[PDB]
């Protein structure tokens, strides 16, 4: 219905595997468009602050450990329904409940190494941009 | 032979129809690997800074002005033999020259919308990476 | 059973869906007492306010932008068992994990944007309404 | 064609056979939104104050003492054309002549419980509008 | 010693011949701050709820008869000791035994028309606020 | 000559240092009823709204800032000439300028901080009081 | 009282004339601390975004204009009360009418050329701070 | 004689401290120009990498330990002879050892927290620059 934003991470199992074009051919193929990307390594204390949701849960330390053990891919994805419609394409969180052709259930190997991030929600979605990317950086289309 | 980086640009007709994801694949399913990449829409000053040696040329202001119509993704990609494996999948810089399959072949409009750019040689390689990457935001392989 | 009042919440998403009509249609069907409503839009320092308890955790900032995103429909609900009633006909906080024929399993669309609140306790309960209605606002059925 | 705002009265025969969330259900199926509701017991002032231009009329004092006799639900409609649209959806003044599907029709017993009041034209809903509620206590959409 | 909050109502006729301000300027004068005050006109069933505990009383009814014969004032006002305090600047409930300077001597005609209200403990207050305001309608000091 | 409604509001400088009742003692000696009063903290989007009129002015955001610091009282003042007779009371918007014994001579520190608002018409004062009452709020005197 | 955060700029007059460090000592020796900073060259969209409220607007494209001409510093204050304290600072926005030690009086030539900008209020330092700098982008202090 | 660009980092002691703009200050009085700016928290990677040529020193632990301990600021700054012109103003990397009216003489408490760091030769201001500041982000005067 309306259009909006959300916040992709293609996280350090994708990206070792060199699955970054795939999963950004997924996106775009379901009329998503990429409006800011950047690739960048991830320190504890980035990681902690993006996650800080779940710093009481178990497995904060587990998330933390695998989101900084490489470079991550953060992204920016526009269109409608974007929040839903991502999370759609992802999957279910856990690979082996994850439907056929969602992106966790063709890339992920488990529930912690689980390919991809996608926003929950458009107030989550604006926090998760908010926290990778300063509003001047996000390149709308002119074209 | 030896481990390279080179410089790939999407260019402004390629981001503008969503073909990101596919050229990214088209790299990554070659060996080469994604180390640094940022989606930016460059200024008339930032274009004209990156094609400097080309100033007196009089092609100069078209394709500055081109290069400048929408955003584009900027990268560095790593791999052995990196800066002639990544020209080899661009293929020919004019698209109707271009072998069948390359990136040139199947996204590319014409001479001047030629859809990515590549790094010529190892030294242009190093100072077209400079001129968008500082070392410190290149993300190498840990995982 | 005893008499009880809880407080009831149509969260912004399913009020921006115009859910409330069907959601009430709910309470009222299971033999709940609808005895004081308003649709308020709640401010940073309302929203803060009806929170306080989870202040200091990591998702506080996002369930308030969430809840203070759009209008809501505050209530006090009346009837026996009020308050664990009311939380079967809610349905698990988790709207993956809930029942069928619940409000969450039906109009929820994720954890974060649960369609309704419901007061977890007597204890909570009395907090709760006392936040939102004076005593003098409620209005015993006679009729 | 153009947006209005409309006043809705639940009478108090519909509120005591917990009839609200299945009229409101009808107003928001039909495409009209709830941007402000409210719980109230009227008193004899409050009901013979909203009801001044019928104070010399033979039904007065019936009318007040049945909008007195138990707790209303008051609300703002707003939609395209919601003054005929509600005024369509609640149905004929007397139920004996009321379409069926109409709220009268479902919903009341008589001509003097009729179960719900419109607004009859848009300088009307002004006036009622305001009578119930301060300009600042409606609640637009901005979800 | 402590910050506590009582309530005060000034009376029917003291609102009557306008004496609100001289009175409030009283309570502020002692450096007690007024953070929730409205203006209303109590019904039967306000008075008489406000009053419960007094139900069996042989006074109940002429009490309940002059605090609704016309409006009210009703405000909650913070402060060291306010409960004491506020009591102390009232004067003695019997205007003819209060001290010379208070309330009830400057303004009270009578034991009956005595002018205002003030809540007698720390515990009537918190009962008697949480009658008259929603927690969420007290505005604290901010500047 | 005939009675009127005007708009009052003390602003948060006249709360935050105590003067609300001395204002209003100003109100009645000069024969103003109090016919409505709340305390409220308004926020950004309630101060907005009541201000749309000055949206384009270059004080806008200092005006709204400033009436969103603290808590204000509204109140709705009745009586002969009440929109102009409450304007001489009050006395010229900047204090410097402001006649001696009026509201801005006594309590206002600067033109931005001038201690209180009043309705600049009748036809500003319906809407205004309108924005912050409803007609069924308004009390009028019974005895 | 409580901590807050303010977006500066140096603008384009101030840095051409190399004041950047003065301008800074001033902020710094009234206990605001420098928690982000980058130098940048805006380009007419950049400018555009950042002051889109004023589209409309007679002085806009001047505006636009002379933040465009040159580079500027971009900055994040915090402190107690950071906001107002940063404006003090500043001094008014027209230098003929600023207090004498402040940054207009000292470094600006005109109304235009103001040597610095100050967020107004809170809610539009969130607002300016999240248009220039992601939230990972901003140093908290450490050490 | 010719116009040379040199990296400066004001330390972690010296932000910590609030130097910054008058560290600044003493740059620009002395005739260099501020081009590039920003302040970063350096995680162990990023000062390892940096300090790369001292990896096998003893001294690295710490080193790396104090400039990862709180932000910093790194800049580039241009004018003639600046390469020596800045290490002029650092003084002696020693403070005790440091001529009077210097950087390290005024502001450095030991050897170890020297408040600032300069370039040791063109060469190293050349690796250095490019490994903090991509070419295009350094922003000569225009204007
Ligand atoms: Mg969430
Ligand atoms: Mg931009
Ligand atoms: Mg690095
Ligand atoms: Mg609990
Ligand atoms: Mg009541
Ligand atoms: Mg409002
Ligand atoms: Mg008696
Ligand atoms: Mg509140
Ligand atoms: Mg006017
Ligand atoms: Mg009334
Ligand atoms: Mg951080
Ligand atoms: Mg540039």
């Amino acid at each position: 219905m309306a259009i909006e934003r959300t916040l992709s991470i293609v996280k350090p199992d994708a990206v070792s595997k060199n699955h970054i074009g795939e999963i950004f051919a997924r996106f775009e193929k379901a009329g998503l468009k990429i409006v800011a990307t950047k690739m960048k390594h991830l320190s504890q204390a980035d990681a902690e602050g993006f996650y800080a949701e779940h710093k009481e849960r178990g497995f904060f330390g587990d998330l933390v450990a695998f989101m900084t053990s490489g470079p991550v891919v953060v992204s920016v994805l526009e269109g409608e329904n974007a929040v839903l419609a991502h999370r759609e394409i992802l999957g279910a969180t856990n690979p082996k409940e994850a439907a056929p052709g969602t992106i966790r259930a063709d890339f992920a190997v488990s529930i912690d190494e689980n390919a991809a991030h996608g926003s929950d929600s458009v107030a989550s979605a604006e926090r998760e941009i908010a926290y990778f990317f300063a509003d001047n950086e996000i390149c709308p289309r002119t074209r």
